[PDB]
């Protein structure tokens, strides 16, 4: 209790306050949950806790609402499929300066605060980072006293919880809602109606869509709490819903109402499903018909020229592209404006973010599909290809090749769009995610287009919001901090930079060091009690936490531990820095080579964490189920941040900058934000290592050869051996064969390319770490330098350079 | 405003009660519906009200159920698969004594109380009165004081909305839940795994039924406020859901939650579908179960002898008869009890109650069927028989047909079970509905099965609670009613029979004249506003409502309206009273004839409410959409009430009774409880027409010929010759072709056979119907002698000759 007092970036415990909660919680558990302290279940307590919390947010949403519709001012929609929210109810106590009332209130009746907030499920509405992204940018944008609206879909089922079972992979459904969502708020008043299949009628009119299939989409509001500031916005997310023998039509139900059933877990990778085609019709539908029926209830032939003054709306990749041809399906076939007139209008109002680079992210429909789903789109799909072919055509005469490059309609066996090309025809702006990715679509995979448009394309690095990302998940680090520089740097991060004035501060040293080595104990409690992992406390805390991938390289983290272990072996007398390294994420279902990987991980500690020579030297976990919540437990508590993916092909990444902010020290390439990052802190505060994009390309000119990496390492050689032989793996010898080959004869990551200096660099790493004073001078260097990644900076830009509106600070009443 | 005020039956409305009520309130359309009065919308009011009501009962609900915990009664279980609920606000408001104050409170919220009750949805949770009769009993045993618990499905889809379009019946999906259900409590801490399918293994512990697929039945709580007496019980109904490619897996969850999707709308009619069976199993294997724990959680080989002692299992037909079976399998398999004690045992526990004497109405499963879902319950089904039947056979040595016919088990190309045999082998007590329906099941159905064990059968006459359906549903006539004998009549319903002593008094003839039509009026301005259907209000209300059924003879109701038609255009200078016929009610989907009598009665409106020589005279409507809540406004309206089923086919009827308690005269057959109700008032004072059972006997006895009575009856064959020929339906001439030939060839319900008497008979009622006053006093003689037909007496009889509990009035504290 008295750490959890003694930290004033808390709030207050005022008397009646706590009298107050205590009195509302009490009336919770009586009233809403029908209960006496003799039935009531932890479960309960949580959601008598929630209602309470909930209650303080009603008056601020009801409110900054009725102000953006009194005062209406533009208004910023940001379109994601993918909201990966997390827990809720830590969040809004912070945002609402209860979270020390809360904690003074439930303690005196018996209960503890922390315990009940391990009861919420998490919303884990996404896959990884755009999703996350979706999330911090909803609490910018509210911190930043913005008119802004979240717009996704309910689903059903999330990312599924992943179970480790034999050191597989076992996915589970996420059932969140089982219990139901005290956060949520249904919004019948506001069910739209959205068609599917149908076909398509050119009469006296215009073009009429007829014979549709009607699924309707059920808004459900939730309130999205800015800093301390009286703000709270809403995310507004759709679930579908049937239209209003006999048994079979009613069982039949399901199958209009599964679009909202369930996350599709394919993190970084286009499977092009219809259900999928179906989702992303769902949110883009419901979504403008809700927006447009705003912009008509607001100011005011008049109206739709200002449509783009009073409406922006963020694409979250080409997840929700279809806006762009739905918007013009509404203008023109429902409004009837003129086709150029509607067409400014779109290209106004609409902005695309690029989040990949990699091919295999991209998002190519079969024509057939969407001519079958979606007839009337696939027309305006290809009257917008026309005449934008005619622009490239007016702008490079002659250039023949270029109009089959830049073309939406891609040809071959199957006729697919490309839904990036679409995007940036039908955008006023096209951003990247970092300053490298955003020189790299300039330079190669948008280049035909930026040679056309130029003015379009942007960058805007991400960030992570300082409220979840510091002040909830290290509150210790959060206190020290404003120990000596106050609570301002909390919605201005880039007040951190004041923490170099105490690089040689021996007070500051010893409680940054104090404070990581509380959280370090703590992830070590957690492991114990919820997975009886025992962990050496008193080691170093090397971390890779993130969707499994090739790009991301896992592998090479796997090479690197199996040296580390091989050469104990050899000199079992020599000293060596402890460590105990994690490896956390899931694999895409159908992800194959991922799936291995989380095998080949388990199967390293397997033998390694068996080992008697080796005993608390060295360990390897697999952390089961990462999501949001996960990552605000184990990102405070780590000392190295692995960021190892091959230069080129991490657009960004946000996990580099959460590790940053809470005190580890980075090994990374020069990838994506880990660039901007070694910019921030000076390289001499990094470990960076391996290949930049330069020589990965280099090296592609030539030919990557595997083999000519393996006849001349010896180490990376006795390795692989250990792979094929079956070291790893004795009951099956030839389990790890596929990894071999692909390694072998198939990398397109290149991981052999950067196995020598990766571990020289970790080699580095563990030199500093024998030094302790050095380490955490060279940490208090990071975290000072942090403030560029904060999502406040990244929204900020995003509303200057593409909404078009001004950011605000100034505290609602 | 005036007449609810004026209303005592009603309550006080309290300053401060209305002061917290009004407050209350508001408080919830601002916390719980998030709301202000500019964006609330109706059904936030609703919703707002409903919550406020609910607060009231929470208190007593948990104190309630903590004085059953703590005193630890023999506890009563209501175990059905229907429950006609209907709405819940008006009520709970009732018997709360709410009612007149959250009157005051709204109005001066500037909201009428009315207004906000008809946002409501039903529970339509039944098919007709078995369903209801379960409802109303809820009602009762709370009234009474009893530690009751009524246990069912919590449906998805309760009976199917009824559209008429064309003059037919379209079925929609009944989605009540949409919007949320404020009534109802989760209950996630008492979810139960059910086990379908699998197989069976005998092992040295017994048998084991392994290889199992596994639903959770997850408990929803809903609150039974007693009348006025600070009781409050539980139903507790039972969700399926799934236990705790990958996209595909997730989408086939609604496999096993379709087990409480649906209510089968199938009334007095076995379909022997294995989803029905399913549901069966659900509601029977997590009721007992939780019954079984309870039984563990209260007093204490000590414990199962005195199982029948701490508890009683009600069968609402053979519907969860699976109760026996698997009250075996426990107490056998899982408690290892012998099987001789675990017999002994269930039959004390069980008793079963008939509502058919129709033989397609009984549940005959095959036994592969029983054999695939069910492997252990169909094993000792065979060895329940076995040894039944040794009983058989040494009571009537040498008796083998008697055998065979008492055999559970029914012989043929697909084998069966008898669950009706079933049940009178498992229980201790087996009962019929009405006096005469329990003399025929000892007479016939159940003949060999009382000569047995003769002490097994008995009779429980119905009622129908005077809470929903006089002091709710007929304020007016309740007030009338205390304003002479006060208001203990209300749960006392015997007290009727003092006014006797009005049938001479002036303002008494008066005031029930006035009461009537003033419903009369209210009913007519229902129709006008809601369907734009326009009835005279000075005329006769001749009401049928209940589900269309042949049986029912809603088609002998058809012949008397095309007569009286007729009739009028043969001397049209002639004086009739004026009739509005109104027929209401649902056909099963798929029952061909129903759907069929719907469009005949339609059709016949057609015609008749379009002759311009008719007029005001006669007027045909067919009542869209019959449910519980539109019982309780066209049944306070009617003058005569249509209980005309076949002698010997209605088991008992309630809405017979329902339009008893409410001043309408009853044209009727002696049957079911009609019988008993002309027993009542004196048949002076009914309309009862037509064959007793025993002429309907002697019919069969000889053979039904249709065409003696065509022959016979110049009327009967101008009718027969206008269906025929295509008057009812021009421009399908052959339309009603299989009413008339099953009229003529196939009538199991001898419609004409009784043609001639209720034409006559409703001659009778016309004549009385142009005396006023002697129509007053009459009716005055039946809403005198209904206090029989109170539920509260058919509860107090289950529990002192079924249950073994006294009954109670003591109000809680
Ligand atoms: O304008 C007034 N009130 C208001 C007015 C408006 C809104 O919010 C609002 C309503 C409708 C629309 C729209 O047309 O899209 C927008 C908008 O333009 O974005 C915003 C209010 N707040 C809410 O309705 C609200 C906010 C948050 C959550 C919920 N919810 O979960 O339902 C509801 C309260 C007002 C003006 C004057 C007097 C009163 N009054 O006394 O009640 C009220
Ligand atoms: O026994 C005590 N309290 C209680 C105890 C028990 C019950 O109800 C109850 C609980 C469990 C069981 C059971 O084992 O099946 C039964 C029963 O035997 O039927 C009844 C109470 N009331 C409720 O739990 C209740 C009632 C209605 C609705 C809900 N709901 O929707 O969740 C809950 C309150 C008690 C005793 C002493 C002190 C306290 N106290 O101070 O809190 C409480």
């Amino acid at each position: 209790q008295e750490k959890r007092k003694q930290i004033s970036v808390r709030g207050l415990a005022g008397v009646e306050n706590v009298t107050e909660l205590k009195k509302n919680f009490n009336r919770h558990l009586h009233f809403t949950l029908v209960k006496d302290r003799n039935v009531a279940t932890p479960r309960d307590y949580y959601f008598a806790l929630a209602h309470t919390v909930r209650d303080h947010l009603v008056g601020r949403w009801i409110r900054t609402q009725q102000h953006y519709y009194e005062k209406d001012p533009k208004r910023i929609y940001y379109l994601s499929l993918e909201f990966y929210m997390g827990r809720t109810l830590q969040n809004t106590m912070v945002n609402l300066a209860l979270e020390n009332a809360c904690d003074e209130a439930t303690y005196q009746l018996g209960l503890d605060m922390e315990e009940l907030e391990e009861i919420e499920e998490d919303a884990g509405l996404g896959n990884g980072g755009l999703g996350r992204l979706a999330a911090c940018f909803l609490d910018s944008m509210a911190t930043l006293g913005l008119a802004a609206y979240g717009y996704g879909i309910r689903y059903e089922f999330g990312i599924f919880n992943q179970k480790i079972c034999g050191g597989w992979q076992m996915e589970e459904a996420d059932d969140w809602l089982r219990y139901g969502n005290p956060w949520e708020k249904a919004r019948p008043e506001f069910t739209l109606p959205v068609h599917f299949y149908g076909r398509v009628e050119h009469t006296s009119q215009g073009a009429k869509w007829v014979d549709t299939q009607v699924v309707l989409a059920m808004p459900y509001d939730t309130p999205v709490p800015g800093y301390r500031n009286n703000v709270v916005n809403t995310m507004r997310l759709w679930s579908a819903k049937a239209p209003n023998g006999y048994i079979q039509a009613v069982l039949d139900r399901n199958l209009a109402e599964n679009i909202s059933r369930v996350l599709y877990p394919n993190d970084n990778f286009f499977e092009g499903k219809e259900l999928r085609l179906k989702q992303e019709y769902f949110v883009v539908a419901a979504t403008l018909q809700d927006i447009i029926r705003r912009f008509k209830s607001s100011k005011f032939r008049t109206n739709f020229d200002a449509f783009p003054d009073k409406v922006a709306i963020q694409l979250n990749d080409t997840h929700p592209s279809l806006a762009i041809p739905e918007l013009m399906r509404v203008l023109v076939d429902l409004e009837r404006l003129d086709w150029d007139k509607a067409w400014e209008v779109t290209v106004k109002t609409c902005a695309y973010t690029n989040h990949t680079v990699i091919p295999e992210a991209l998002e190519r429909w079969p024509v057939h599909l969407l001519e079958t789903l979606l007839p009337r789109h696939l027309q305006i799909i290809y009257e917008i290809n026309q005449r934008f072919l005619n622009r490239v055509a007016a702008a490079f005469p002659g250039d023949v090749d270029r109009l089959r490059r830049m073309s939406l309609v891609e040809e071959g066996a199957v006729k697919r769009i490309n839904m990036a090309h679409l995007c940036i025809a039908g955008s006023h702006a096209v951003n990247g995610v970092a300053r490298i990715h955003s020189e790299i679509l300039k330079k190669t995979i948008f280049k035909d287009f930026y040679e056309l448009e130029p003015h379009k394309f942007q960058n805007k690095t991400n960030g992570i919001t300082p409220r979840r990302w510091l002040v909830l998940c290290n509150p210790g680090l959060a206190e020290i901090i404003a120990e000596r520089i106050g609570e301002e740097y909390i919605s201005d991060l880039d007040q951190l930079r004041k923490l170099l004035s105490y690089v040689d501060d021996e007070a500051f040293i010893r409680d940054v060091a104090k404070v990581k080595q509380e959280n370090k104990l703590k992830f070590a409690a957690y492991l114990e009690r919820e997975y009886k992992v025992h962990i050496n406390p008193n080691s170093l805390f090397d971390v890779q936490v993130k969707r499994i991938h090739e790009y991301k390289r896992q592998l090479l983290n796997c090479l690197h531990v199996i040296t580390l272990y091989n050469r104990i072996k050899k000199e079992p007398n020599k000293f060596v820095v402890p460590r105990t390294v994690m490896i956390g994420g899931k694999a895409a279902p159908g992800y194959h080579m991922a799936k291995m990987i989380i095998k080949l991980i388990t199967a390293i500690g397997d033998v390694v964490n068996h080992d008697p020579v080796v005993g608390d030297r060295l360990r390897v976990i697999f952390l089961e189920n990462y999501r949001v919540s996960l990552a605000e437990k184990v990102i405070p508590a780590a000392d190295l941040s692995e960021q190892i993916s091959t230069a080129g092909t991490e657009a960004s990444g946000t996990g580099n900058m959460k590790f940053m902010l809470n005190g580890a020290l980075t090994i990374g390439t020069m990838d994506g934000a880990n660039v901007e990052m070694a910019e921030e802190a000076g390289e001499e505060n990094f470990f960076i290592f391996g290949m930049r994009v330069e020589d990965v390309d280099r090296l592609d000119q030539r030919g990557y050869n595997a083999q000519e990496y393996y006849d001349r390492i010896p180490e990376l050689r006795q390795i692989i051996e250990q792979l094929s032989s079956g070291f790893f793996s004795p009951k099956q010898p030839d389990l790890f064969k596929d990894i071999v080959n692909m390694l072998m004869h198939h990398d397109r990551f290149k991981v052999f390319a950067d196995y020598e200096e990766y571990v020289k660099c970790q080699e580095r790493v563990s030199a500093l770490y024998k030094n302790p004073r050095e380490w955490t001078r060279m940490v208090i260097r990071n975290i000072a330098t942090s403030g560029k990644f904060s999502s406040d900076r990244t929204i900020a830009q995003y509303a200057r350079e593409i909404w078009g509106v001004e950011p605000s600070r100034q505290r609602l009443p």
